[PDB]
């Protein structure tokens, strides 16, 4: 009889709220990161699973691990990680590992574009 502790009823104590993004998330995520950039909003970055460490561009990547610093102008975090190390949760989870698989195989991506501008 697995009980678990997790999906069970809302209201944990008081202080534990249902998850409000952007709230602790959206601006939290951004907050670590600050008004600097790179390639696109620091928040995308995050979404993906991603979170500054309080200095700017030092950004490590959540549960699956692995620091990124120094990223390329014009740069998607999916791709990304999934290529320097392909074990995030949320990202394997939300396009399957078949997605992620795709991904650290071959280029994907900047396609169907008329003509290549
Ligand atoms: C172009 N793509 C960018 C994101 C990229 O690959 N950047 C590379 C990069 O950041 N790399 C390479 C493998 C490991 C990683 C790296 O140096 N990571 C550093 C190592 C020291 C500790 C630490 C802590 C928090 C965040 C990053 C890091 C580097 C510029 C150092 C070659
Ligand atoms: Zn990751």
């Amino acid at each position: 009889m697995s009980d678990a502790v997790s999906s069970d009823r809302n209201f944990p104590n008081s202080t534990n709220l249902p998850r409000n993004p952007s709230m602790a998330d959206y601006e939290a995520r951004i907050f670590t990161f600050g008004t600097w950039i790179y390639s696109v909003n620091k928040e995308q970055l995050a979404r993906a699973g991603f979170y500054a460490l309080g200095e700017g561009d030092k950004v490590k990547c959540f549960h699956c691990g692995g620091g990124l610093t120094d990223w390329k102008p014009s740069e998607d975090p999916w791709e990304q990680h999934a290529k320097w190390y392909p074990g995030c949760k949320y990202l394997l989870e939300q396009k399957g590992q078949e997605y992620i698989n795709n991904i650290h195989l071959t280029h994907s991506l900047e396609e169907c574009l008329v003509r290549t501008t």
